[PDB]
């Protein structure tokens, strides 16, 4: 079984050769992606634990797994605890992994490349606090060479000790100003006036976050599945006396093609090897800046990995969002029309979908199908689309209690068959046009009163948010407020965000604003976030409703601007879940308002490809789009 | 009192010595300041409380908070001085706006505004040198001036006096304890703790003194010395003149050692400072502390925060909370008689020879006519018409109205050994018309909203200033000032570690006490306001979650003459009846019991407008 006791043993055996009595493993790669290749998996080698967070101590004694309170379930049914002791971090218990490394030992070990530098200064500040009596030594280990170190030793490492697959040699492509509104070289200009003006106390800039190099260069990759990005570093070198002295990209050359490099020599830009990063920083940059008003020698994203970070001084290091993450935020109209056609064709494949699993329900022949099956079918309607590229996330298709499981990841043994309940679907894809997120909740069977009230409770959120006025300075996390309202009169929540930032053609998950309870900041206009309140019953079911908003401006006065939200999201909601007696008559209006544009653009599109769709499934759109009763 | 003359006379004194720059502020950054500190109106005769004036070889510049400029614009001269405003998003515009050899008053400002001017002008100036100027002698060379520019007047002899256990639920000692702990496992790198907020020293020591008009306060500094595992010294610094027999031996009870208030400096500089990756800091100062105290210590050692105090006092122990109430019921009895007294005058029309001021008088008799009262806790403001339309409304001899069939708004409260009190409420003496009752109505919604609100615990407070805003949000309307501060009790009535706001947030703790006050404001037509107090309360408590809510302090009914019954949901209304129930359940027992204080005529007043919604 791939043993786990195994591959254990065998891992403290490399370690104690080296001299090293703790190993910390994370689940992350040096850009800190949300979903992370396989490369980069070793958590999952050891402990049979596939789940996305977690972070492994591993010591002498029995090794101890982190993991999020989300994927606790998860970690329970995979994970067996003789071997391993599974501790769960909650919004209490954060910063227990930090206290229980300090409770244990001296040489602590970590992955260069896989370890960010807030979770590394955090634990290094902790046994500060813990051993104040103790001296802390970090060295970088190149080439696995331990030979050269009363003392704490901090060891980063250039080569990780679990060795690890698939290779990407598909060809980088250009994103068309079509969809994007705005080339490469203005966007650079605008990166260029925030270090005049915005950031003056640091001539060096290193763009360590793909969707923000993608971005920038207008270009895509397939180093990853579910994100159009490519394996990157992009070094900016200003030289005050008002322009970039230098224009590095590291990168992988052998899927760079002709016509990239045409763009990018025009900018003049420099191509460097993706490994060439942390030499060309160690030797050739470093070594060539000079040593009241502080001057910083780098500045680095937040969440930056070790090794990049340690190749510096931590006191010349500036640890900052770059000016990318505010200019990305916020899209230019060509960019919001984009997203609208990208919603448009996510509209008709979710219509698709929905429409199949309405026969099949009738034919009872849905029954038949799981989880997986579902899943599949939603994806494929999608690959049908122009301009499609691939799923923007992995779908979420739960049935019955699965729905109740947040981040339910279904597996191979997990698979459920579709069952006459509650069905959650979460999905998205990647256009050329942008990229969606989108969920709606239905039920096959007939739905419970519990279940309707449940629905409506968070429907009643959901269509706040949609339409909510607001002035231009109050914070997101007021608008999060008013979408947990109704649940929280009848004292229930749900575990997540209400609303995260969305990229174009980028991730699904972007920076720069969210609407949550933690964090806010006032929201700019053509910012583009999710709307989505759910609430998770365990063991029964579970309901979300998910759309994609952009922020707009509703009115200007003499004294205010009003700020509110426009649609992309183009599909129904589920009137079998609906409870009338929680509903207002202005509720039903704007529901019927929603369902009429919905009809009004998707059917003239629906009649126009009788071949692709037909009259069973425009007849299915007038059904669900007709306008509720009053009265 | 020409502003010309004391202008140009300013200008006689700053010239042989070679911008200054005048704020309205004390030592201690207390939000009403006495005569003693008031320059800016000597010059320009603006008697506005916000104010900072740039003094220039130009025509100056005068910076207000939005809320003063109406008061600003007929009062100063615009041909001698320019009037800019400072509203939320232009907060920073006088750091732009704002040379070479700048001066301030080292007592009068604070580090916030020195050092947010100096790294704004270094932005692009890129070098400063910073001196500071002891009895007026310029000649050893910004500048950080010991004595002010530009002070006859009156002094407070009245002594200091102990809040007693039975309100305050917790003893001086006890404080100093929970400040101790705090030293020992929340803030490691400093061993040295000054306190310059004056109601921080009022509450841990539990004395309470005449300093001040609207507030029981008294100048003083309080300065711990943490020794690793005790305080080595704790030394008082106030006006001994005013500490009596038995105060003297509370503090000598907590090991205090008592030195005079100009003593601050001096010990400062020649007792303590000759002492003494991983930073240890030399002394720990409240954000707002005064620039002589300041430059007493290189920047680097200087830690800036608030103090421990701040948290222990914005969350009330259920002593404070009971007595709280009493005050409030007190409070209520009061406005019963003063709006009762109202509504006969009005019948006989009377009330339309009143004035303002006169109504002014009135609430703020019947609140010295109760137990334990002390004086009022800030300015009673009292608007006519129009004049309710002005938020920082303040009635002055020439600005007086007569009373008329009109809107009508009062914002009152008062210091009561019980705790301290600030409450709104606005009625009609006219026919109400449906705009009235609209605006009255929507703001009603946001302030019921707010009473009543379930929120989970990590709610960031910006939420619920949000809801009381969005029913005027809808219609397009807005308020300029926050939904709600802290109030102390029996100190100042707008404190801080907590608010309800647009802009700063967090969230909000069980016992933690807020004013509760949306509002809305039609220029030159009328406005409204609608005021309680209220503190936060455990909901419930779930598997996974503890949800919040309010439970009222206020007790007064609202002006059923304003409703609009169009905008009012049957859930709002229940709640009405529920509230005005429970007033009359609390506040008609003692009425009856003292029918000579309170008439028959009372008692149905009290009921009237106790009387449930036909809904
Ligand atoms: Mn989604
Ligand atoms: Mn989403
Ligand atoms: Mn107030
Ligand atoms: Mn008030």
């Amino acid at each position: 079984d791939n043993n786990p006791a195994a591959r254990l043993e065998e891992l403290r055996t490399i370690m104690k050769k080296n001299k090293i009595d703790v190993y910390i493993l994370i689940n992350s790669d040096e850009h800190n992606s949300e979903i992370i290749n396989e490369k980069d998996k070793k958590i999952v080698k050891i402990t049979n634990y596939s789940g996305a967070d977690g972070i492994l101590i591993v010591t002498k004694d029995k090794p101890i797994l982190y993991v999020n309170a989300l994927y606790e379930l998860q970690a329970m049914n995979e994970l067996d605890q003789n071997l391993f002791t599974l501790r769960i971090s909650r919004i209490d218990n954060r910063d227990e992994i930090f206290e229980t490394i300090s409770s244990l030992f001296n040489t602590i070990a970590f992955d260069g490349k896989n370890t960010s530098v807030v979770f590394y200064e955090k634990l290094r500040k902790a046994l500060l606090n813990a051993y104040p009596k103790k001296k802390i030594v970090e060295k970088i280990i190149y080439n696995n060479n331990f030979d050269d170190v009363n003392v704490l030793n901090f060891l980063v490492l250039e080569k990780s000790l679990v060795e690890i697959y698939p290779v990407n040699n598909k060809t980088l492509y250009i994103h068309d100003r079509k969809y994007n509104g705005a080339c490469a070289g203005e966007k650079i200009d605008k990166l260029k006036q925030s270090l005049m003006y915005d950031i003056k106390n640091v001539d060096n800039l290193l763009l360590s976050e793909l969707d923000e190099i993608a971005y920038l260069l207008n270009l895509r990759g397939y180093d990853y599945q579910y994100s159009p990005l490519f394996y990157s570093y992009l070094l900016f070198q200003f030289d005050r006396e008002q322009d970039f002295s230098k224009i590095v990209f590291f990168t992988t050359v052998k899927n760079l093609p002709a016509d990239v490099k045409n763009l990018l020599e025009i900018n003049k830009v420099i191509v460097k090897e993706y490994e060439e990063i942390v030499p060309y920083l160690r030797d050739v940059v470093i070594p060539s800046i000079p040593k009241d008003f502080k001057k910083y020698d780098i500045s680095l994203s937040p969440y930056i990995n070790l090794m990049i970070y340690k190749l510096f001084d931590r006191k010349n290091v500036l640890l900052q969002n770059s000016p990318v993450v505010k200019m990305k935020a916020v899209k230019n109209d060509v960019e919001i029309d984009n997203m609208k056609q990208a919603h448009i064709l996510d509209g008709l494949a979710l219509l698709q979908f929905f429409h199949w699993c309405e026969q099949k329900r009738k034919t009872k022949e849905l029954f038949n199908e799981t989880e997986m099956s579902l899943r599949h079918k939603v994806d494929y309607f999608r690959s049908t689309k122009k301009n499609f590229i691939f799923p923007s996330f992995s779908t979420i298709s739960a049935s019955g209690p699965n729905a109740a499981v947040i981040h339910y990841e279904c597996t191979d043994k997990t698979n459920a068959t579709i069952k006459p309940a509650i069905y959650l679907l979460d999905s998205g894809g990647q256009y050329l046009h942008g990229t969606t997120d989108v969920t709606r909740t239905t039920h096959f069977g007939e739905p419970t009163a519990e279940e309707k009230r449940i629905y409506t409770l968070v429907l009643k959120g959901h269509l706040r948010l949609r339409k909510v006025i607001f002035a231009s300075y109050t914070n997101s996390s007021a608008l999060d407020f008013i979408a947990r309202e109704n649940l929280f009169n009848n004292f229930m929540d749900y575990n997540h965000g209400t609303g995260h930032g969305v990229g174009l053609t980028l991730n699904v998950h972007e920076g720069g604003c969210s609407i949550g309870p933690v964090g806010g900041a006032p929201l700019k206009k053509n910012m583009v976030l999710s709307n989505e309140p759910g609430y998770y019953m365990k063991d029964k079911f579970g309901v979300r409703i998910e759309n994609m908003q952009y922020v707009i401006s509703k009115e200007i006065t003499d004294t205010t601007e009003y700020l509110s939200f426009d649609d992309l999201t183009m599909y129904p909601y589920e009137k079998k879940l609906l409870d009338f007696s929680l509903l207002t008559n202005q509720e039903i209006k704007e529901l019927n308002e929603y369902h009429t544009t919905i009809r009004n653009t998707l059917l003239p599109l629906v009649k126009q490809s009788p071949q692709e769709y037909g009259e069973s499934v425009e007849k299915y759109l007038i059904e669900i789009t007709e306008p509720i009763a009053i009265h």
